[PDB]
């Protein structure tokens, strides 16, 4: 029970963050996404007293006047917010709060020794629903604005200061170099203190295989079957599908015709390769939306369903000629599709759309 002078906190070995609770579209509000457990040395020198001494550590956040959402202050990253707690000697869980003051939340009996630790639990908080978040992988670096976190170790006649009350601060420096100074950590210090790594992204992407190709058969249809122009053939049904999606991931997906570049006149009508049927195209109906896709590269959002998202289509021959105009013979197409996560440019695959327009039935 000595007296404590010049303190000074230092890094002791830092921990990985652990992942409490897994993000999902499914989580609640409140939920803990991330918690990493954070030890501190404390150290001063001991100087020989008459009275008993205490060290006390106190914590407060300021720069802001108030606390966020489940006792948070707002992350870099939006949606996610960061609460810091003591684990304290007594056996209680103290989250340093948002005051003006900083609070009493751990003791340590002073001794000759001149060496402490200080204990806290870091976590991140989920504050918004997981639509809600932001794109992007969400990696949390900082403390959103000029919130600053305050540790403070100081000196006090063993007993005089309640836990859990504001921590009174002497105004007298005696003996010279009393423990009375806070440490104050700003944005990402406060986010990495105690060392050790930063906090892991957040993954937002499906596995996609490229070059994947997709055959629809669209099968032979007679020219009697179109008697007038805008009918079709009878619907073939395809699913294009990614797998391995994470939580979070919401795919869109993106079409063009292999064999035209120029914006079309009408890009719902897909071209057939030349030399074969004329006067015909193949359109492709979105399952989700129940409109025909565009081939000019509009991106489309996929269903998510389990681990893997998909859209759902149909396909069949339109036609496009005139009396004077059609044709028969070989009806071919294909269209190229990506997907951005958004983070593919190249093409990602083709779906080859196969089959033959014939004169006699």
């Amino acid at each position: 029970n000595e007296v404590a002078l010049n303190c000074s906190f230092d890094n002791g070995k830092g921990l990985p963050w652990r992942v409490v609770n897994e993000l999902t579209s499914g989580t609640a509000k409140g939920t803990v996404l991330f918690a990493r457990p954070v030890s501190l040395f404390l150290n001063y020198k001991p100087q020989a007293s008459q009275e008993a001494h205490e060290l006390v550590i106190g914590g407060n956040w300021s720069g802001v006047g108030y606390p966020g959402p489940y006792g948070t202050v707002a992350s870099d990253v939006k949606g996610i917010g960061y609460r810091i707690s003591v684990d304290a000697q007594d056996g209680v869980k103290r989250v340093i709060p948002v005051d003006n003051q900083p609070h009493a939340l751990d003791k340590r009996v002073t001794s000759f020794s001149g060496s402490t630790t200080s204990d806290y639990l870091q976590e991140l908080v989920l504050t918004v629903d997981p639509g809600e978040l932001p794109a992007g992988d969400l990696k949390v670096t900082s403390v959103s604005g000029s919130a600053t976190l305050n540790l403070w170790a100081v000196d006090r006649l063993k007993g005089e200061a309640s836990i859990g009350s504001v921590l009174a601060v002497p105004a007298d420096n005696y003996p010279t170099g009393v423990c009375r100074k806070p440490y104050s950590l700003i944005g990402p210090a406060s986010i990495a203190i105690g060392g050790g790594p930063p906090p892991p992204p957040i993954p937002k992407k499906c596995k996609v295989e490229v070059g994947r190709e997709i055959n629809v058969k669209l099968g032979s249809v007679a020219l009697k079957n179109f008697p007038r122009v805008n009918d079709t053939s009878t619907e073939r049904s395809f699913d294009i599908s990614l797998s391995e999606c994470a939580a979070l991931a919401k795919p869109e997906i993106a079409f063009r015709d292999k064999y035209v570049s120029a914006q079309q006149a009408d890009p719902t009508i897909l071209s057939l390769k030349s030399g074969g049927a004329a006067g015909f195209g193949i359109v492709v109906k979105n399952g989700l939306d129940q409109q025909r896709i565009r081939f000019d590269g509009t991106p489309y959002p996929m269903r998510r369903v389990g681990d893997s998202a998909d859209l759902p289509l149909s396909a069949a021959y339109i036609r496009i000629g005139a009396e004077g105009e059609l044709k028969a013979g070989v009806a071919d197409g294909a269209a190229e599709f990506t997907f951005t996560f958004p983070s593919d440019n190249k093409v990602d695959g083709i779906v080859n759309f196969s089959g033959n327009i014939t004169e006699l039935e």
